[PDB]
């Protein structure tokens, strides 16, 4: 009976050990599956993170280049506006110079008119004197 | 005799006066003609220059209007370029957030599943232990 | 008497075989059931992971479809910007050609004006010469008349 | 009659000289006035020539600057275009990576199904051996 109980205890210990091992092997299958699902998620998350980081950097570069264009345009828009302003001033200058030219010609005409009248009056006196000389030197004297 | 001589003299003097008056008037008409032609020429060109200046002023008014349209067009194009960048950044944020939500939902599901699996595994262990205990008790030699 | 104990032994071995067969049948059935229950937990978990994937895939598909449509609209906007610019670029280059012509026109009219004044001066020189010569013929005729008539 | 002809010739010579002198003095007034009109034209022509030259140069620079703005616009139309192309590629890349991810998870599910089946079958063999051992040893 001591032998009987020793045999029973031996079989019970072996059963306990066998169940423990068989269950642990199944537990390792769950852990493997879980490891592989997490590994797959980590691999794709790294790839998505790389894409999102590259996209964010490209948007930062695009913002930087917009700033460069705005500055370039600001400068060129000022030069273009000034070149139009100068042309409008040029038109005003030519119109004013033309009016000045016409006015100078009118002032000169008035001066010339008065000088010509004086010269014409002298010419008339000279011609009258010439005819008076001819008349007096040819005319028959009174008897 | 002297009355006749003086009448002849008076006649010649009147003719001389009339001739000088006419000859001088003809020269005076040359001055007036020259003056007329110079003024006519100035008036003709002034009218032409005025037409050109008026047309030029209107064309400068149109050129300023069109210059404003093309600069506005560039500024409007910049608005489109800037907006498309802003929308892209929003899109990136939306996709990034949806991806993080997906990963988080999978992690939450894993935690729920872990607890459910532990419970099921414990029941399985009890059933296997019960099965082996049944085999042992039904086969074993009884105490004497 | 020994034959009896031996005959008892056969009935013992028959009983032993029957007991073993019964336990083997029960074990087979129990392992099958216990494994099936675990398999169902696995299938449930797998169903819920697939359901989650299907739900997110639908949401990602919506985002990608909306993005594709927005790129089609952006291509439409880009085409209108070009077309409005092409029209405006033509009007602007035409304006600049006209103002170039205006400078040429004014420069030519100015040169024509100066040349006309020079030509008029030359014509006026001939009108004065002609008038002075006519005056010189009239004075000679007048003197001839006075001379001839004062001798009479 | 010799005296009469001498007198006439003297008066004719004087008249010719007087008309010549009087006309020359008027001609000089005319030439002076003409000189002053010609001088005035030359002064203004110099000023107009300067303005026209400067205007021509300013129109050359205005043409070049307009060209720069039109060029700047054309360069941005290319950037807005290359923005649309890069976006479409980016969308394609993300969409493909997402589909790959979903497909990989489906493939993993199928592999995991086989790992569980295999483990369950090994477990069944282990329990059968264990029962056989208990049975054989409880009789001996």
């Amino acid at each position: 009976n001591k032998a009987l109980l020793a045999k029973r205890k031996r079989l019970e210990m072996y059963t306990k050990a066998s169940l423990k091992t068989s269950n642990q092997k199944i537990e390792h299958v769950w852990k493997t599956q879980q490891d592989q699902r997490q590994k797959l998620n980590q691999e794709y998350s790294q790839q998505f993170l790389t894409l999102f980081q590259q996209w964010d950097l490209d948007m930062q570069k695009a913002e930087e280049q917009e700033e460069k264009i705005l500055n370039m345009f600001r400068q060129q828009q000022k030069i273009l506006q000034q070149s139009r302003i100068v042309q409008s001033q040029r038109l005003k200058t030519i119109k004013q110079l033309y009016e000045q030219f016409i006015k100078s010609m009118e002032e000169l005409e008035k001066n010339h008119d008065n000088l010509l009248t004086g010269a014409q009056n002298e010419f008339k006196k000279e011609m009258a004197m010439l005819q008076k000389k001819i008349m007096m030197e040819t005319q028959q004297q009174e008897i």
